[PDB]
Formats: C-alpha cells, sequence, structure tokens
C-alpha cells in the first residue's frame, strides 16, 4: 500500500525534481545570488524527495496554505473566489519629506503600498508606457513577497494571518494576468527591465512556484486517495482550479522571464531553443501528469505551440510538439521516443489557418519516411484532418493563365524537333513561379506530397490482384493534385514524372478489362498517349537541368532512383505505343502544320535511354534486353526508307549481336532464382528468333551462328562445338533449342 | 549670323550627341543587334554632327514629322489636339476597317486562326491596336498587372513597324496627313498607361525575357529618334533663326503638348533600361554610375530646352527618388543639386555645377520630403567647418528644411528622458560620480528611443542645428559684441542639444556642446553688471551648477570613444575636440573655487552628501591638465593651469589635509619644475609678431612663487638664483648673482620685476606691479618698522607710475586668461592693499580723492558695501593718526546745562570762523569726518562716524570753553561757521 503508493509518486516526483532542478541551474546561470529562493527551492527538492511533502515546508504562509486546504473554509476560499505625468512625478522617487515617505512606507501597510503601484501602473496605462507598466507590475508582486517572508506575517495571530494572507494572494493573482496578458500580447514589455530588477523579479516568482508547488501536493495526494477527494459540483473542488489556473499562468510567466533569462547570454546557452524546450517539455510533463495543461482555456499550450514552430533544428520537437497536438487536436503523428501521454484535453477542431502553420514540419517529418509506411502510419492521418482542413486553394489569375498553357500542350501533337530539346533541358512550359502564401504549401512541396500518397494507394492495391475495380478515384485525386502542384511548380520534373505515370495507368484501365475501347473510343487512348508522353518530355527537359544541378543530386537519394525508373519509362512508352493496337497513333496530324516523327527515330530515341537505364540499374535486366529489341528492329528497318544519313547510322550485325550477349552477361550477374521462380527465358529465347531470322535472311552463316548459339547457358551441347553446314541440320539444331527451351519452361508461358 | 546660330547649337547638338551615344551603347550592351536601329541612330549622329540636321533624315516618318511642322495645318493638328475618341466594338466599324474567354481567343492570335492572320496582314493597323487596348482590358478585368503591361509594350511595336510598313509609305500624303497625326494621337495616350504602370507597380516586368526586352526597348529608341526633331525644331525658333509661335495659339499649344510626350516617354526608357541593367552584373559593374549617367545626359538636354517642369513634373518627381537610394556615387550631389533647384530651389552650392535655370518655379518643401532629405545633407554638412557652414547657402537650405521638419512632437519616452535630464541637472555635486567619470561609469536614465523622427537625431540632425546656432554665437567676439540682444542663439542652441540628447543619450559630444552654453550664460549676467553678483546669487550659482552637471556626462561618454579605435578617426576633428573638453572642466573647475563663487555650487545646503575641498578639486582638475597636455603639446595654458594647481595645492596647510592627501602633498620641488614646464612651453612657442604682447604670465608668477617660499623658509635664497637664472625672463641672463641676505633677495627680485614691468609696455601687468609693491613692502610686516613707511613710498612710486592715476585711479583691465567676474574682486583686493599701504605713509590727502573713486564706482565693486567699512574705519583710524585725536570717555557737556550749551556752541562756531581755527587738528579732522558722513549716505551705521565727530567737537570743546543728537548739531554748525568765512576769504582774494 504504501510502497505502491511511493512507487505511483515517485516518477512525478521525479519530474518535478528535475523540473526544479533544471530550474535552479538557469537562476544560477543568471546570477541570480538569492540564497532564500535556493534555499526554498532546495525546501521543494527534499519535500519532493520525501512521502511527507507538506511536512518539511518551513515558510510560514505555505504552511497556512497547508492549513487552508487541510481545514477547508468556504468564506475564505471565496475571498479568492487627472494628468498622468504629474502623477509619476510624485510617486515614482517614492518608489527629506521622501525619507519621511519612506519611513511612513515602513510604518504603512502592504494592501496600502499596492494602490500606489496601481495608480502608477494606471498611469502609465494612461501613457501607454506599457514597459515600465510591466517593470511596476514586477515591482509591485515583490514586495508582497517580502511582507509574506515579514515578521509582521509572523507575528500574526493565525485567526487574522488566515484572511489577510488570502486577500494578498488574491491580490496576487490579478497583477499576475495582466503581466502575463501584457508579457505575451507585448514584444515591448522588457526594455527598461535590467538585470537585478529582473533577478528580484524571477526570484519572487520562483518562490510563487515554489508556494504553489505546496497547494501542488494536496490535489496529487488527493488524487490516488489518501486525502478525501472533493465531489464534482463542490466549492472545494472549483477552489482547487481557481488555485492551478495561476500555476500555469505562473510557469508561463516564468518562462516570459527565462526567455529574456535565455536571450542576451550566447556565451552562457549556445543551444538556446532547446534549454528553454527543456523546461516547456518538462512542465508540459509535469502538468500533463497532473492533467493541469487544458486549464485557464489552454493559454499555456497555445503558447508552446507557436515556440515549437519557431525552433528548427531542436532534436525531438516533434517528441515535445507531438504531445501538444495530441493534446490541442488530437493529432497522433506516432514517431519520437515518447509516446502521447493522456492528458484528458478534448480535441479541438482544425481550424485552416492552424492546420497551415504546420505544413512546413509536417512535411520535412514526412519526408524521411517510405511510402509503404507512410500508408501504415498515423502521419497521413493528420495529413487527412489538415487537407480536409486546408482544402481546395483560391482561384488566382496566375494560377489560370498556367492551368490553361496545360491543356493546349498536352493537347499539342509530338513536334520531333522538342525531342532534341528535350535532351538539351530547353523545352519550356507557359508558365510562371507565382508568389503567394497560398503557394507556400506548394513551396514546401505539400501538393506533390498528397499526389505520392493517393498513387501508393493505386500502386497498393495491385491491378493484377484487382478482382474489383472502382478504386481509382484517389487516382483522379491524384492526378488533380498533381495538376496542382505543377501549376505552382514548373521545375518539379518528379511532378511531371509522376504525371506521366499517372496518365498510363488510367490508359491501362481502359485496355485491360475492355478491348471495346480499342474499336469505339481510340481518339481518348490515343489521347492519353500523347498526354503521357508531352508529360515525359518536361519530366525529361525539367530532370535534364536537375541532373546538370549537382546540389540537386545530394537531397532525396530515391529521387535518382526515380530519375533513372524515368529514364527506363521513357522507352517502355515510346516502344509500347509504337507498335499494336496504336503503330504510332498518337503521332498523327491529321487535324494538325508539323513533321511527325518515324518509328526508326523512336526507337532510336528509346533505346539511348535504355542504354541511359543500363548505367543507373545495373541489375535491370529488362535495359539491354530493351536495347537489343529497339535496334533490331532499327536493324529490321530496310536501307531505302532510310534517308542518307540514317543509311550509315543503320546497326550492323556486329552491333547488334553485341548486344545479344551483353543482356544475358548481365543476366547472367544475376543470382539464380530461387525454388518456384523460373528464370526469364526471354533473353535466351529472343537471341535465338534473330539468329534464325539472320540465317533466314542469309546475312549469317549457319556456321558461324552455331559458335554464338553453342555460348548459350542454356545450349544445347553447351561446352561442347557443333558444326553446321546446312540449313537442314540448323534447322535441325534450332528444333533442338527451342524444345531445350521448351524444357526449361515448365509452366508452358513463352 | 550663321556661325552665331552653329555656336549656339554647338552644346545642344553635343548634349544631344553624348545622349544618342550613351543610349546607343547601352542598347549595343544589351545585345540589341538591329542594324536598322543603329543606322537610325547613327542618322541621329549625322544630324548631329551637322548644320543641316533635318535634310540628312531619310526616313518617311521623321520627314513627314518635318513636312506636318513645316507647314503647320491647324485641321492636321486638330486630333492631336482634341482628345482621343474610341471607336467603339462594332460590325459596322470593323466593315470600315476592312475577359478570360477573351484572353482565350484574342492571345492565339497574338486553319481559322490561320484565316485571321492572312486578314490582319491586309486590315487596318488601328483594327489590331482595338484588340490590343481590348486584350490589355480584359488583363484589366482580370488585374493582371504585368500581362496589361505587356500588350501596352507589343501595341507600340504595332506603331513603329506601320512607320516602316509600306502600307503608310504608299498612302496618298492628304490621307496619310490625317493618318500620321491620327496614329501619333493613339501613339502618345499608350505611352500615358505604359509609363503609370512602370512608376506604380513593379511587377510589371515579370514576364519580360531577354527578347521582350530588346524588342520593345529597341521601339523606344525610335520613337526617342523621331522625336527628337522636333525638339530641333524648336530650338530654331529659340536663336530667332525662326520666328517664335505667339502665346495662346494652336501653335504654341501644338508644340507644348509635343513636349510633355517626349519627356513622358523617355521617362518610359528609364523603367526599361533599369530593368534591363539588373540580371545582367558582368556586363554592368557600377550600376549606380550608369543610371546616373544616363539621368544626367537627360536632364541636361531637357533643361537646356526648359523641359523639366513639363507633363506635370513627371520626370522630376522620378529622378530625385531613384537617386535618393543611391549612396555611394561620386558627384550624386551635382546630380541632386540641380534637380532640387528645379523644384524647391535648395541650392547646395557643392560640388562641380552650380545651378542654372530650367525655367521653372519652385514649390514650398513639405515635411515628409524633408524626412528623405535628412541623410545626404547631414553627410555634406560634416564635410564643412562650421565657418564654411556659416558662408555657404547650405545653411540656407537647413534653415528651410527645419522649418519643413518642425518641432517633433514628445514621445511618453521623450516625457521620461527629458524630465531626467532635468533632475540630474538639479541634483546635488557628490565626488562619486566625478570619480567615476574618470571610470566614465556615469549613465543616466533615458532609454534610446527608436522611432522614425528618431532618424534625423540617428544622423545628428538637431545636433547640427545647435552648432549652426553657436557658431553664429561665437561668429561675434564677446569683446567686440557691445550690443547685447544677439544672443538669442545661445538659448536656441540651448534648446535644441536637449532634443538631440533625449534620442541619442549616448554621444558624448551632444553633452559637450550643452555645457558651454550654460558657460556662456553664466558670462553675460556677470560680464557687464555685478548687481547680479551682487543681489542675484542665487542664479548665478545654478548656471555653474547645471554646468558641472552636463560636463560630467561629457566625460562619461567620452571615455568609450576615446578609448575605441574605430571612433578615433571618424571626424578626426572630434579627437582633437575630446581635448578641447579637458581644457574647459578645469578651467570652470577651478573658477568655481575661489572668488566671486567660493565654491558655492559644491555644497548641498538643501539637502546627505559629502562636499569636496578646493584641495580635492584642485587635484581633480591637475588630472584633467596633464589630460590635455598630451593632446595639445604647444598650448602652454595646459601646463599654466596645473602649475597654478600644484601652488594652491601647496599653499593649502598640511593640518587641514586628509591623511591619506597629506602623503598625496606634492613637494616645493614638485611645484618648482611644473612651473618650469610651462615655461619651457612658451619658450616652445613661435616668437611673437610685432604689436603682440609677450606672455610673461609664467615669469613673474614663478617669481611671485620663489619670493613666497623662501621668504615661507621652503627654500634659501641662494639656492632661488639658480632656479630664477633658468627662467627665460631673467635679467642679467647668465650671469650668476650670489644672494645671502633677504634684503639681496628683495633687491634681486625687484630687478626681476623691474625687468618684467620693462616687458610690460601696454601697462597691463597689474599682478606684477601689485607684487612689485608687495616684494618692497609686505603686509604681513610690523607697523613699527623705520623702512616701512619708506618701502610703502617706493611701492607707491611703482603703481602710481604703472596703474594709478593722480586722481587715484587704478585701471583694472580685464586679461585675456583673466576669469568672467574675478577682475571685479581684484580691483578691490587691490583697494585693500592700497588703503593698508597708505595707512603706513598716513595719506590722508589721496585716500579722500581715492574716497570719491570708490564713491562713484560702487556699482562696479564686488561687495562694495563690506568694501565700504574697511576704507572708511581705516580712514578713521587716519583721521586719527594724522591729527591725534583724544577719544572722550568722559562726558564733559554733562555740566553743561543745553541752555549753556547753545552759547559755547555758538561760541564754539564762531571761534570757527577765525583763521586762527584753521590749524586746530581737532577742528580739520571734523571737517573730512563731516564729509565723510556725506559720502557714507547711510550705507553704513552712521553712528561711528558721529562717535569720531563728537569726540573732535569735545576736542574743540576743550579748547573754546577756556578761552548726544544736540552735540554733532552744534558741531555741524561749527564745520558751517568755519566754511562760510572760508569762502569770504576766497571771494574777496579774487575781487
Amino acid at each position: 500500500s504504501a510502497t505502491f503508493f511511493a512507487t505511483q509518486l515517485q516518477p512525478l516526483q521525479a519530474a518535478d525534481q528535475n523540473l526544479f532542478q533544471a530550474t535552479k541551474n538557469l537562476l544560477e546561470n543568471l546570477g541570480v545570488t538569492d540564497r532564500v529562493t535556493l534555499d526554498r527551492i532546495a525546501e521543494v527538492l527534499d519535500s519532493c524527495a520525501s512521502d511527507d511533502r507538506t511536512s518539511k515546508f518551513q515558510n510560514p504562509a505555505t504552511v497556512d496554505l497547508r492549513n487552508a486546504l487541510m481545514n477547508f473554509d468556504e468564506d475564505v476560499a471565496a475571498i479568492l473566489l487627472s494628468d498622468p505625468v504629474s502623477v509619476i512625478e510624485n510617486l515614482e522617487p517614492v518608489l527629506q519629506e521622501l525619507l519621511d515617505l519612506w519611513k511612513f512606507l515602513n510604518s504603512s501597510s502592504t494592501e496600502l503600498r499596492l494602490l500606489l503601484w496601481s495608480r502608477l501602473a494606471e498611469a502609465y496605462g494612461r501613457i501607454k508606457y506599457t514597459t515600465k507598466q510591466f517593470s511596476c507590475f514586477l515591482r509591485s508582486i515583490e514586495v508582497i513577497v517580502a511582507d509574506f517572508e515579514g515578521e509582521e506575517y509572523a507575528s500574526t495571530p493565525p485567526e487574522a494571518r488566515k484572511t489577510l494572507f488570502m486577500g494578498m494572494l488574491k491580490a496576487l493573482d490579478d497583477l499576475i494576468i495582466q503581466s502575463l496578458h501584457l508579457a505575451l500580447n507585448d514584444n515591448s514589455s522588457f526594455d527598461i527591465i535590467d538585470e537585478d530588477h529582473l533577478r528580484s523579479s524571477m526570484s519572487a516568482i520562483a518562490k510563487v512556484s515554489c508556494m504553489l508547488h505546496v497547494a501542488a501536493m494536496y490535489e496529487d495526494e488527493g488524487r490516488i486517495g489518501i486525502l478525501p477527494s472533493p465531489a464534482n459540483g463542490s466549492p472545494q473542488k472549483s477552489f482547487l482550479n481557481k488555485l492551478q489556473e495561476m500555476q500555469v499562468r505562473t510557469w508561463s510567466l516564468q518562462y516570459t522571464m527565462l526567455k529574456v533569462g535565455i536571450n542576451q547570454h550566447p556565451d552562457i546557452f549556445p543551444k538556446p531553443e532547446n534549454d528553454l524546450a527543456e523546461f516547456l517539455a518538462a512542465v508540459h510533463q509535469v502538468l500533463g501528469l497532473r492533467k493541469c495543461c487544458k486549464s485557464s482555456n489552454r493559454i499555456f499550450l497555445k503558447m508552446m505551440r507557436v515556440e515549437l514552430l519557431k525552433q528548427k533544428n531542436i532534436e525531438n520537437w516533434e517528441d515535445y510538439l507531438g504531445q501538444v497536438l495530441y493534446d490541442l487536436h488530437g493529432l497522433k503523428l506516432g514517431v519520437g521516443v515518447w509516446d502521447v501521454q493522456d492528458h484528458g484535453c478534448e480535441p479541438e477542431n482544425l481550424e485552416k489557418r492552424q492546420a497551415l502553420q504546420l505544413v512546413e514540419k509536417v512535411a520535412m517529418l514526412a519526408n524521411r519516411m517510405s511510402m509503404k509506411d507512410l500508408l501504415k502510419s498515423d502521419l497521413k492521418t493528420t495529413i487527412e484532418r489538415m487537407q480536409q482542413a486546408i482544402g481546395s486553394a483560391k482561384s488566382s489569375p496566375q494560377m489560370s493563365h498556367n492551368l490553361r498553357n496545360y491543356t493546349e500542350y498536352l493537347k499539342s501533337p509530338i513536334h520531333p524537333l522538342h525531342m532534341y530539346q528535350a535532351l538539351t533541358g530547353g523545352v519550356h512550359l507557359d508558365a510562371v513561379s507565382i508568389n503567394t502564401p497560398e503557394s507556400a504549401p506548394a513551396k514546401q512541396g505539400w501538393f506533390f506530397l498528397l499526389g505520392m500518397i493517393a498513387l501508393t494507394k493505386f500502386k497498393g492495391v495491385d491491378l493484377n490482384r484487382r478482382q474489383t475495380p472502382g478504386a481509382t478515384d484517389d487516382l483522379r485525386i491524384a492526378a488533380t493534385f498533381l495538376r496542382l502542384q505543377l501549376q505552382y511548380t514548373p521545375d518539379r520534373w518528379d511532378a511531371w514524372f509522376r504525371l506521366a505515370e499517372c496518365f498510363d495507368y488510367e490508359l491501362e484501365e481502359a485496355v485491360l478489362w475492355t478491348a471495346d475501347k480499342m474499336n469505339k473510343e481510340r481518339a481518348e487512348l490515343v489521347k492519353f498517349q500523347r498526354h503521357a508522353i508531352h508529360s515525359y518530355i518536361m519530366a525529361l527537359s525539367h530532370s535534364y537541368a536537375w541532373a546538370s544541378n549537382p546540389a540537386a543530386l545530394t537531397s532525396l537519394e530515391d529521387d535518382e532512383e526515380a530519375l533513372y525508373d524515368m529514364y527506363h519509362e521513357f522507352g517502355m512508352r515510346l516502344y509500347s505505343s509504337s507498335r499494336e493496337p496504336f503503330a504510332m497513333e498518337p503521332f498523327e496530324h491529321g487535324d494538325h502544320v508539323h513533321n511527325q516523327m518515324t518509328d526508326y527515330q523512336v526507337w532510336k530515341f528509346a533505346a539511348h535511354l535504355f542504354r541511359k537505364a543500363m548505367v543507373g540499374k545495373p541489375k535491370d535486366w529488362k535495359n539491354p534486353y530493351m536495347v537489343a529489341k529497339c535496334l533490331w528492329k532499327m536493324y529490321q528497318k530496310p536501307t531505302e526508307e532510310l534517308d542518307e544519313k540514317n543509311r550509315r547510322h543503320r546497326p550492323t550485325v556486329q552491333m547488334v549481336l553485341d548486344a545479344l550477349e551483353k543482356t544475358i552477361e548481365v543476366v547472367s550477374a544475376l543470382p539464380k532464382p530461387r525454388h518456384g521462380q523460373e528464370p526469364i527465358l526471354e533473353p535466351h529465347y529472343k537471341i535465338v528468333s534473330v539468329i534464325w531470322k539472320l540465317v533466314k535472311r542469309g546475312d549469317l552463316s549457319p556456321q558461324e551462328a552455331t559458335k554464338v548459339l553453342q555460348r548459350q547457358p542454356y545450349s544445347p551441347d553447351h561446352g561442347k562445338e557443333v558444326s553446321v553446314e546446312t540449313a537442314e541440320d540448323f534447322k535441325a539444331y534450332i528444333i533442338r533449342c527451342l524444345r531445350y527451351l521448351r524444357d526449361k519452361d515448365k509452366s508452358n508461358w513463352q
């Protein structure tokens, strides 16, 4: 029972001890030499090192508070429940007859004294000298602490000491409310405040924080059930929150003194953001263990939200703000060392401008997470709350100019001149990078991120495994999101590339399921390919300047993998549209003025991309094989159909067979496939078919073909020389080549 | 005739040549390689290289303008003079010539799309210009600022192309004359909105690429090529080659409309060239220089043709703003001065060029215009001295600008800071702050106010203002200022430096010039009238009290300034001025601790705080003089006042010294070298010119000092002769004199005093001459010495030769090193020595003659009533010393009845009329005592005068009888009957 109570009380008391210890270190960093304050802090520390924390306190007002909380009194708790230039000339020397008034100051009540401060603060309020008003707020408070430790308080009878102190504490409350409001809402509060005025100031506030910590002992002992807990609706329970809302104000007021205290000391605090954050992490730990952060309209919680967004290079600010956003709006990031602790705060609804401040830090955390993990995490659920709160941006006329240039470029015919300009990166769109606060999502690429999430929804739901369509609306959501991101950003070649990716998946959905669209709606399929190809051009053009930019290759190394995939997906698109059922169908100029590409020049273009995709992805066995397909189709092209320049640049039998030996060399460089995985016979099968056609054409002798045909790893009589002199003996060995390949074709799918 | 016309044309043609040359070079440097534009500019060069500029032009539009202006037609000018009325979007107008959806149709135009292009090659020019107006309207309707601006640029290139177009070249000229002005009305209205968007929103230069810039800005130069001949046409009437158009004519209104069009289009050229120079800084390494030279070429051409104020001064309101942002040009001040002369008349008188008239009237400069004019003037103000400020026209511009700015309104910080200056000024003097001032550790409670109204004071604008006002106060010397009344600039500068110090308390220089204003205010009260020293002592203490507080805060903020090297070079005269602060702190401190002031600002009689000693303040001042001596190595006064400091410290006796400063007492030798240190610097001075008195002020001072301490016993008289012969004014210099007695020390010092009086040819060194009397006759000697009457006579022979007249008038003239209020005191210090001098000599005759001079010069004597006590009582002694008057201790008139006393008192008066009573000493001493009561006029108590009268009357009564108010009354009638017989005897002798 008692050991269980000590086990429950121990980590929160450890948090309090570390909070007061780091507070003490922050005091001693600034030359605060008030040993009374240090002794009060050490009294708090040894009290929190004890089970009976209230016994070790020896300040008289704190044990008066202990008697007030122990012996509840209804009315005592209900107590807590014209030229200004002339006046400031009167009171400022006060705060020969001046020495008599100073003697009159010592003979007077403290309640009379604060009215002199309040009249002085009114005169500063009349001339709007808020800094002097903030100063005399602080000068008023430290007098009430001195008489709290005064011997007149010690000589007071305890029946008088109940009500007289209770008036002073209630008067202490409303000064803090005004001063914190002057601290939070006005930056000029700390101009005339010197160090020793400040060193007198927060030491009183820390003592007040020490004083309120004595009141904090009753609640947590009342939380467990050793103490009688007040009923709901009782004025005692209402009195506790009336105390605790000041404590929320107190440390935040202490934080404003700490923030000025952290500043002006660069030799003392080389990491000034973190030490400010360390206090704020500790206090919200202290309040959040005690369920105290939600009170007083979350003014501390709203304050800490602003400060974390200012700080950038903190280690684990995301741990701190994640606890805040779980408290404020229930935005579970799911990252960081500490899980989000239950603080009993309702999730307040996410306002749009409130969501838009968080974009610059959300996208930083989301950029390091894998897309598959981004499907599983709660990080996307924050984005779902954010984007619904943010919504669609306003219709800018500058965006509408950039929008309408996209529609005519996407319906533009395929210019062969611009293909060579894509090699130079000279293809530019009629667009301008606009400068608006609505583009600050696009300046961080937030609309790019929305496209990647919905694409991974499309990529995650496997189309081969799709027995039910209709979940392609997210692709249309992403395509609108990609069009939104591309309007602000011309240079985002990846946004062009994902746009180029999305057009094929719409085309794949049309042609895989129904063959009727190949007979009735060919024009929109022509439109989709031409939409894809022109998307790839700027995805080639803007990536070429990106590849020419060396610092752009440094960040996000997977985009270089996306760069080489774009090189693969370029020539994949070129070879696909040049054959059936299309056969250069987007390349027509029936409604078009300009030249068209030939199929030969398309196949001349695509292999060099596959040559470039071979360099970046050497384990990609397709890229040498796709090189070998196009050059053989270039070898399929007759010389008379070629012009004079391209007749010299037609591939030779030496260079065609160079790539045919190259692709199976790369296939042999791969490790062997596992059980249940047959190796790809298509590099092995297609090299035989061209050689058989080369013998059928007669450019390749069957004797010299069989030298090539027995270097294959799946050759009949491999490693043993077989000489061939007749075509029928060649056709017999070709039959032996096919049937031995049919031995490797176990599933009968070649 | 023609040679004269070419001579007048030659600066105009040179300016046009340099303008088009710079335009050609900058167009070439932007890559505009169109040969036709270069050929047009070269044709303008051919025009400007010859007298017949008009014949060399061969472009059809230029010669069409030339033909239009050679024979002017009113109906030709009617469409340009009247405003443009736009035909609407009508099918009938389309037949005659033949917002987003409007953008989506028309911007494709700018096979059915190709059908429009063939038609637009054959349609009207303005029909295309209608669409460019319509597209800019749609761009205006969507409020695209850059796209609406871009349509304006393309529309310019249309109508320039038609002037090279063959449709206009093949038009019949009667139709073309309407067509030339009709396009020109369409031309000029486009430049109205083109300039307006180019000087309001800078977003209009967004979508312009390189070639768009190279297309648009080249056509503007063609307009600048074409419009040049119109100003050339006006120049023919300017020299009288052609007749001028009459005022109020259509010819006059046609011409100035072309003037306000030509300047307006030229301002558009500056906007494209500014954006075009940027983005290519390799081509333009100094973009401030080329933009200034481009504006210099434009404004000089328009200025000679008086086009600056044209088109509502829109070029001038652009040029001044862009010159303000640039700071590191050389001779921008040349470019600034002519521009502000064209707008306000603020002639600066600096740079290479003086102002030349551009035919423009000034406008009164407003407050916000002056705030932009703060910074460039303030740098230009610091280049000149205050004397050069007092001769420049820049001073006249500043007084307008302060009239333009006005007095600033007080902030709550300003009410806080200026009050704390007064409370510090009302504070008593503490030695802690002066010890802190040597550390520089004194600060004031005054926050640095951060407002744009302090950006004047951040340049020291208010600091400049008092420096002008103090220069005018210092411009007339106060020796030559015989007319007080030109003294309000002292109070004007006194108001100004507080306003500087409110925003900038840390400026040590603003505290220092504030102190001299309080210092000079102390002079003018006491220089003419000693009555303020007589009656108004409560205010004269306050001036030096507030001076000393201001002198502290000058020193404290100087300590950071004098010890850091960064301020040690900036405005090197202020480094020289910092050593002048040390010299006038010590001359202020040493002044207020002696007569007439006598330590008055030091006390705390209103209050708590310890007051300083004079020994504490003499050592404090001597700290300043040596610190003055390093930065003033040739200034002899800084060793001179440090020599006077230790002598006051040495003459201060050791008993009243504190035991800390008892160890800090300098030796007898420690003042001898410092006097010789001054006489070293005086010997190190350059030799004085003819008519200049040499500085023997060290020389008799060390003579007087060595006279004292030898007679005080600090040195033997033999050892003094070596120290005396080191000095440059030693008589028989280099010849050794051995002195064994004090009388031998008396004679040689008298020979030194005679030698210095040989150098007193102007007869001014009365301190030497009163010490020549002092060495001859010491005050503290025994009165019964037999030579003391003789030594006072030889002392009087020195004084009456030099300063004292035969009617006993001394001439205490104010020395240049003498302090204000000191010579009033120094006169009566010479009086009390002279009164005791004539006491030993028993000179009763010259005392009464001197007494009339004291009575006449009563207002000139400090503490004159107290001086009249000592002089009368010594003369009462001198009346008793000369005449041996017994003191009537016993009243002999008690035996007389008042009836019998009237009998004897009339018998005494009848005895006094006898000539035997003239030899009576008691009657004669009563006669001067009667005149002494008349000369008193109850300035003192008259009862002491009546004591000498009644004792003289009783001594008379002790003589006539063998032969209190009634006693004096019968004594009054005794002198009255005596003087009646004296006038009766003198009257009968003359008859």
